[PDB]
């Protein structure tokens, strides 16, 4: 038994709900909140801009220190952070940006990072900004994740397509 409320059980292992993944990590306090970031981690927009904001910056702070450490990730890659204030650790996964012309294969890839963690809370990866068709992003989310997955969808019209068109 676990403290995620009210979400839509799709598969065994992967849920859905209609929700500001922000309030859902300061409530639930997940042991992983899993970030839509960048290469480089420079949390501009979306997800990594709100999640940033909410932390006061101090994710950006620590994600600089990373990348002058270890240099960029990889499309598909990602490092295990501080959650900050909303978790015990961030997972900074990077998938395809589209707007970037990247491989959407590499969502795939991106997807098996989720595989290391028991239990996440995740937005759906490569959706919004990143320009990728969402009802792809979780069709992709259900075949590779076995790892118990909440996904908090921010739009609400995005989630009730995603909820009308699920197989
Ligand atoms: O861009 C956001 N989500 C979309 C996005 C963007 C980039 C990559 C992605 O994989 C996704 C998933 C998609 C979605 O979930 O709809 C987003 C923005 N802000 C939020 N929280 C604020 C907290 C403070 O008050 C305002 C809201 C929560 N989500």
């Amino acid at each position: 038994v676990n403290s995620f409320s009210g979400y839509l059980k799709l598969t065994d292992n992967v849920y859905i709900k209609n929700a500001d993944i922000v309030e859902e990590a300061k409530k639930v306090k997940p042991t992983v909140v899993v970030n839509a970031a960048n290469v480089y981690l420079k949390h501009g927009g979306g997800v990594a801009g709100a999640l940033n904001k909410a932390t006061n910056n101090a994710m950006q702070v620590e994600s600089d220190d990373y990348i002058a450490t270890n240099g960029p990730l990889k499309v598909g890659g990602s490092c295990v952070l501080s959650g900050h204030n909303l978790a015990k650790h961030c997972l900074h996964v990077v998938g395809p940006n589209v707007n970037k012309g990247e491989d959407i294969q590499l969502l795939k890839s991106a997807y098996e990072n989720f595989n290391q963690h028991e239990v996440l809370l995740a937005p759906l990866l490569s959706a919004g900004i990143f320009g990728a068709d969402p009802i792809h992003s979780l069709r992709v989310c259900v075949d590779t994740v076995r790892t118990n997955v909440y996904l908090a969808v921010f739009d609400k019209n995005l989630y009730d397509k995603l909820v009308s068109s699920f197989l």
